C-alpha cells in the first residue's frame, strides 16, 4: 500500500485483526529508527506510562510535551514530568477562550533521518488499549546534505505546510524542530496537511486552516463527476459540540459546504454522522467505561436534538473493531454505492465549531479555537480518479482505501440513543456487569 495508514492494535481481537495494527511500542522501536530525540504533541499525557512505550535504550533521549494545559492542570503535568531531566515541555498559547491542543503527532528525530506520525490516540494506556484509532505513518525521509541547496518539498507542500503549522506556535522549543524540518527532504509525501490553529484569519489566510483548508484542497485539487449531487459526506467523530439550534446553523450550512466542494467550478448531497449509541457503549470491549472518552454532555444534546436524526451507529466488522469504540476521527466522500471514495481525511477535529472553525465579520473571518491536525488522501496525489474502498482492511488491487468501518453506515433506531456521558444507564448491564453512574 501506498496510503500507510494504520489502525492501533486492540486488545481482544483475534490476531487477523491484529496483524498490521500498531501499538505505541512498534512505532517508536528501533525498527522504525535509531531515535535521537523526539516531540509528543498531545492533549493528554501519562508521562510514567509514556517513557515506558520507548525502548529502554532509547528512554533517556530529549523528549518535548506538547501540550495547552493552564492553571493547576499546567502544575500536575510538569509534575508528572520532573522525574525525568530529559522531558522539556511546550506549552501552546490558547488564547481563544475553550479552545485546546487537541493535535496528536510524534515528531521522530533518528540517527537516520526523520519520522511524522500524525494519528489520534492520547498518550495514555487507555486509548491504545480497546479502543479504534487511526494512524499515518511519513515514510523515513532522509537528511539533505550540507551544502546542498534543495527544497525537499513534496507535490502535496507537506513540508512547508507542516512547518506553517508550526510556526503558529511561536515557540522557540518547536523553532528547533521547524529547523530539523528544513534539513530533511519530505518530498516522498503523498497526503496533504490539514491543521487547525487557534485564530481569527482574514483574508490572505482564511484558506490555511480548517474546513476553509479542506475546501481549498478540494477546490484545487479534486475535480467534479457527473451526479455529484447523490455522492453523500461521511463524518466520523467521537465528540460532538454545540452546533446551534438548527442545522442551518452551522452544520449544513458552512461545514457541510467545505465538505461537498469538488473542483473549481460553483443541497440534496447526503450527510451521514457516525458516532456511537448508548448500545454500542454496553455491549463494547471497554462496556460503559468507554464512554469516558466519549464526552458528550446532555447539557449540550438537549439543545440540538434536530442533530441526532443524522446519527448512524458503530460498526466497524471489516476491522474486527465493532466492540472497539472509536477515538478516530475520520470525513470522507463515498459514491452513491460507497464503492469509491472521492477522498478520504484521518485527524484529530471532532464534530465541533472549535476545531473545524466558524465564520464571523458576514462570512469575511474563520475563527477557529483550538489545535487539531489531520492528514487528507486525495485521488488525484496518487495518479488515480477516485480510490476504491477495500472490502476487508486486513484482506489483500491495492490502490484500494482501507476504509476501517462498514459502509454504508446504519442508521440508528427508533430505540437507540446517542452516548451522552453524564446520564446514568442502569437499566442493563455492561461486558464486564456493571451500570453507569456519572
Ligand atoms: O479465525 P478462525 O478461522 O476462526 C481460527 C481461530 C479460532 C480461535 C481463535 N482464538 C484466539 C483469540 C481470540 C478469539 C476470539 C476473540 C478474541 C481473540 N485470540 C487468540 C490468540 C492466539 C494466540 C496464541 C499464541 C500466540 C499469539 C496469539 C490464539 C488464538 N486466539 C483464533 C483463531
Amino acid at each position: 500500500n501506498p496510503f500507510q495508514f494504520y489502525l492501533t492494535r486492540v486488545s481482544g481481537v483475534k490476531p487477523k485483526y491484529n496483524s498490521g495494527a500498531l501499538h505505541i511500542k512498534d512505532i517508536l522501536s528501533p525498527l522504525f529508527g535509531t531515535l535521537v530525540s523526539s516531540a509528543q504533541f498531545n492533549y493528554c499525557f501519562d508521562v510514567d506510562w509514556l517513557v515506558k512505550q520507548y525502548p529502554p535504550e532509547f528512554r533517556k533521549k530529549p523528549i518535548l510535551l506538547v501540550h495547552g494545559d493552564k492553571r493547576e492542570a499546567k502544575a500536575h503535568l510538569h509534575a508528572q514530568a520532573k522525574p525525568y531531566e530529559n522531558i522539556s515541555l511546550c506549552q501552546a498559547k490558547l488564547d481563544i477562550a475553550f479552545g485546546t491542543h487537541h493535535t496528536k503527532m510524534m515528531l521522530l528525530l533518528y540517527e537516520e533521518g526523520l519520522r511524522v506520525v500524525i494519528h489520534t490516540s492520547n498518550l495514555i494506556h487507555a486509548d491504545w488499549h480497546q479502543k479504534t484509532q487511526g494512524i499515518w505513518l511519513s515514510p523515513l525521509y532522509p537528511r539533505i546534505a550540507d551544502g546542498t541547496h534543495k527544497s525537499g518539498e513534496s507535490p502535496t507542500h507537506f513540508k512547508a505546510d507542516l512547518i506553517s503549522y508550526l510556526m503558529a506556535y511561536n515557540a522557540p522549543s518547536l523553532k528547533e524542530w521547524i529547523d530539523v524540518i528544513h534539513k530533511h527532504d519530505l518530498s516522498e509525501t503523498n497526503v496533504y496537511l490539514i491543521g487547525s490553529t487557534p485564530g481569527r484569519f482574514q483574508g490572505s489566510q482564511k484558506d490555511n486552516w480548517g474546513h476553509f483548508r479542506l475546501k481549498k484542497l478540494l477546490k484545487d485539487h479534486a475535480s467534479s463527476m457527473p451526479n455529484a449531487e447523490s455522492w453523500p459526506v461521511v463524518g466520523q467523530f467521537s465528540s460532538v459540540g454545540s452546533l446551534g439550534a438548527d442545522e442551518s446553523k452551522w452544520l449544513c450550512s458552512e461545514f457541510k459546504e467545505s465538505m461537498l466542494t469538488l473542483g473549481k467550478e460553483s443541497s440534496s448531497v447526503p450527510l451521514y454522522l457516525i458516532y456511537p449509541s448508548v448500545e454500542n457503549v454496553r455491549t463494547s470491549l471497554e462496556g460503559y467505561p468507554a464512554g469516558g472518552s466519549l464526552p458528550y454532555s446532555i447539557q449540550t444534546a438537549e439543545k440540538q436534538n434536530w442533530l441526532h436524526s443524522y446519527f448512524h451507529k458503530w460498526s466497524a466488522e471489516t476491522s474486527g473493531r465493532s466492540n472497539a469504540m472509536p477515538h478516530i476521527k475520520t470525513y470522507m466522500r463515498p459514491s452513491p454505492d460507497f464503492s469509491k471514495i472521492a477522498w478520504f481525511l484521518v485527524t484529530s477535529a471532532n464534530l465541533s465549531k472549535a476545531a473545524w472553525g466558524a465564520l464571523e465579520k458576514n462570512g469575511t473571518q474563520l475563527m477557529i479555537r483550538s489545535y487539531e491536525l489531520g492528514v487528507l488522501f486525495l485521488p488525484s496525489a496518487f495518479g488515480l480518479d477516485s480510490f476504491k474502498v477495500k472490502q476487508k482492511f486486513f484482506a489483500g488491487p491495492m490502490a484500494t482505501f482501507p476504509v476501517p468501518y462498514d459502509l454504508p453506515p446504519e442508521l440508528y433506531g427508533s430505540k437507540d440513543r446517542p452516548w451522552i456521558w453524564n446520564i446514568p444507564y442502569v437499566k442493563a448491564p455492561d461486558t464486564h456487569g456493571n451500570m453507569w453512574v456519572p
